[PDB]
């Protein structure tokens, strides 16, 4: 299934791709960022997905890049950060973490993007559940599969955003 | 289960730890090879496993670094490249392939490994089998389980190699 993602021709449909092969995993929201190496801002992102638009606008108006304690995790390591007040200590990141759950982005986790070439970048999966217990049941579920997934979506999605015409 | 590469004690039982994993997945011999951010040459490289020293010594005189067609690939995927007869395409490369079966090397994969800090580096593992249809029947009953494994041992032998 995972060829899918090579195969197709632009941002429009690898995207639908992507979500839907998460969709199958269990998870309803996504969001795949992608900075090119040793970038300063993020106005040369990749930033695909079907978080809500609202929740897009808020986490950049209210600089949340700079709160949300999975951006921090992914300079730093290659495993997943799942998403737990716990990971929050600070004010803002109890705000960040009130505002998510408000948005409907409750349970996930965010898998740090290292590329070949030194992009840098997330993909990020939100799990709708009961409970904590049950959404994690069904993130481990499919752990190993997520595994190879963010990969391919990298090596495919760095092609797509930095250098297929 | 992964996470006992981290709670290891040191370089020696996160060897120990490493090379048990792969053999209890099936594979008997793995190399673990880790480069610091932008290296120049291998002075400072991490490597570890069970590769045999004979083959350790001759891939290191032959300069097969240069020739070793999954050293490329690695500075250009995430992606596994598995060791089958297209990966060799000149027959220097043909040579390699040659030697490393003599060795006791001929089915296995590769995995790139790209660190947080840019670390460069490669998992690879090679399974005995009788023929390539066995050989890939098995790597893929395993192949999400390695795929998890490479990312546990990247970030855990990137703390003990450069700190
Ligand atoms: C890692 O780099 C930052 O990536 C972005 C960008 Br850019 C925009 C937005 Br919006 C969200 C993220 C990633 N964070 C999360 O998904 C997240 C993590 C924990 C808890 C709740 C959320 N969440 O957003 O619901
Ligand atoms: C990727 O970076 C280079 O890493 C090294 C270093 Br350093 C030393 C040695 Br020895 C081997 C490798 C990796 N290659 C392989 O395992 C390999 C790949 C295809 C076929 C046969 C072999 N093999 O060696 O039997």
């Amino acid at each position: 299934g995972f060829l899918e993602l090579e195969r197709s021709s632009g941002k429009l449909e690898w995207s639908a791709i992507l979500q839907k092969m998460a969709s199958d995993l269990g998870f309803s929201k996504i969001l795949f960022g992608l900075l090119p190496k040793d970038s300063q801002d993020y106005e040369n992102a990749f930033i695909v997905g079907n978080y809500p638009a609202a929740w897009r606008e808020h986490y950049d108006r209210a600089g949340y890049a700079r709160v949300d304690p999975t951006v921090s995790h992914c300079t730093q390591s290659v495993l997943p950060i799942f998403w737990e007040p716990s990971i929050y200590q600070t004010r803002k990141q109890h705000e960040f973490f009130e505002e998510a759950s408000a948005a409907g982005l409750v349970y996930g986790l965010t898998m740090p993007l290292h590329g070949a070439r030194g992009e840098l970048g997330a993909l990020s999966l939100s799990v709708e559940a009961e409970n904590r217990a049950e959404a994690n049941r069904f993130m481990e579920s499919v752990l190993p599969t997520l595994w190879m997934l963010k990969d391919y979506a990298l090596q495919s999605g760095a092609g797509l955003a930095f250098e297929h015409p």
